[PDB]
């Protein structure tokens, strides 16, 4: 068991046995180092995916993803950047809602590092909505870490840095259907930010998520909608693993006792990149409706999570103060300044 | 009935049966080269770890087979026989039963490949014995009839499979493609004795048998071989009237003494030359107890399909028979006449 081969992983896997500590590890450094067959990646993707991904077991995938990543310059990622970002819905995004908290929190004045990929990759996407705003998504180390600092928000490119990833890619666009690496991208953000808004479709890998972020110590929210969005939603309650000191605390949440009416799930789901770039400029400019509703409040989950990063303050107060910030970074306009700062960086770097 | 393989691969990750046509057409598309390697050992992989039912195992070796090469018309007799495991290698015990059975009058058509393939093995031991394995639907048609044997090389008659074998070959450990190899004998036997080394997968196996109103023993050692063994008790699937019977066989009551698992196994295909030419030639011992018994079952099968039907006195006529075509030196001169054939053709 500690001394791995292809063979005896996939065996264990397809006997529908959870992998002895460091076969998980072993398995990804392969896949990552070219030494694996599209066809063992494939085989151990989709095993993996069926027998029920443990926190142990991505954990090890996404930390030896991590350990070939290009990191950002020392000392450029502040100590409480958040991510906000869901891993995809079952054919569905919500990254319009997600593109526009990510926005929301970082005008608010935390730092916003995400990392995705563009449509129908394992990585999570929002790279081109964001290109349909004009902001430009392929940058290095240098200079996401130089947005982050100048703008307040900085974007991953998951091909430029996790290039050693690109064998992994390739097969899970064929396979086509979504796998335990669907997991990976908020667990591999290369900037490693302590925080974060974290979306998912899927209880059980919600919960599994939730344990890998606290394996890391990290203050994050893990939010599946009860109606199955992966984000909070405002169609009804959310179910919330709240990551903090270590632990997980699964809790039931709703937006209609902070006064969230409640709203239609295809009033909120999102679209193409043009479709969700179109509603971005409508709501950073003050379209009120539930498409706002929705982006306030997950712009102030994110501003809750980085709340419990240096604090152990309440609940209540924390969303509240989350709340009003999110709120007040739309209403000032200063989260529509934001966009268009970040729009001008890409054309001045 | 309007599939795709994200709709196919999707449902099998979901842990779902298929619905009917889903296994056909996925095997169909991997047969014509239409899928990609990561789509093909995804769906070998998924079918697997849900638990294949019947079938879709069937539907699978159902397409296999609508695109291998037949054999011609009228050459198969109705009653030939198949003697063959999935693959653990019994490959030496395999090949001895087979040449028995034959020796013994019951027509014995294989199918199989070379080491390591998910279509099973067995090629490189009749190559070491001399016997010409890649002989096309006429020479083997003719092998049967006039040597009493004929062996069907996968490459040869599924040649169309090639992207399923590698990719088998590449993922490197059993899947549910490990079943195809009995199941998609070009020639189509409806009897046999069949070897399976995966408990839970030869009651699939069975269930596609019955379907197809084969009269087969679909056997699996208790100690894991993919033969009857001698060292411990057997479940046996017996197939037959389109219906599974599961039973629990002991050597014992025969008279077999207990061998152990090393005495038994196969080797190198030069090994498993020399043990078919001491078998085939007088040696008694474990081996030759094990050989005599896989053949009595293929025999028990064949008897089986014309419903005269009584198990014990079934497996006593089989014994004696298979013992018999062993002693008389009709096993030992039968293989000559098949090596002597490959020769002259």
């Amino acid at each position: 068991a500690s001394v791995p081969s292809w063979p005896q992983i996939l065996g264990r896997l397809t006997d529908n046995r959870d992998l002895a500590r460091g076969q998980a590890a072993w398995a990804m450094d392969q896949i990552m180092t070219g030494n694996a067959r599209p066809a063992q990646i494939a085989a151990f993707a989709v095993a993996m995916t069926m027998k029920a991904p443990t926190a142990d077991e991505v954990g090890e995938l996404a930390g030896v993803m991590l350990s070939h990543a290009h990191p950002l310059p020392a000392d450029t990622v502040p100590d409480d950047a958040v991510d906000v970002v869901g891993t995809g819905g079952d054919g569905v995004n919500t990254v319009n809602l997600s593109t526009m908290a990510a926005i929301v929190v970082a005008a608010a004045g935390v730092p916003v590092v995400k990392h995705g990929n563009r449509a129908a990759s394992s990585l999570s996407g929002g790279a081109d909505t964001l290109e349909a705003l004009g902001v430009r998504i392929d940058l290095g180390p240098d200079l996401v870490a130089r947005s982050l600092a100048e703008v307040g928000i900085g974007f991953c490119f998951a091909p430029r840095f996790h290039p050693s990833y690109r064998h992994a890619a390739a097969v899970a666009r064929e396979i086509g259907v979504p796998t335990v690496f669907n997991l990976l991208g908020p667990l591999t953000n290369p900037a490693r930010p302590r925080a974060g808004l974290i979306g998912c479709a899927f209880a059980d890998l919600a919960e599994v998520m939730a344990g890998v972020f606290a394996a890391r110590r990290s203050s994050v929210l893990v939010v599946h909608g009860d109606d199955g969005l992966d984000e909070l939603t405002t169609t009804t309650t959310s179910t919330i693993w709240r990551v903090a000191a270590g632990s997980v605390d699964k809790l039931t949440f709703d937006p209609a006792g902070f006064g969230f009416a409640r709203a239609q799930l295809d009033q909120l789901a999102g679209g193409d990149a043009q479709a969700n770039a179109a509603a971005v400029r409508a709501v950073l400019g003050g379209a009120r409706g539930p498409v706002r509703d929705a982006v306030v409040l997950n712009a102030a989950g994110a501003i809750v999570a980085h709340a419990g990063l240096s604090s152990r303050a309440e609940w209540l107060p924390a969303w509240e103060e989350g709340l009003r910030r999110a709120s007040a970074a739309i209403d000032t306009g200063a989260a529509e300044q934001l966009l268009a700062r970040w729009v001008r960086f890409g054309r001045q770097i």
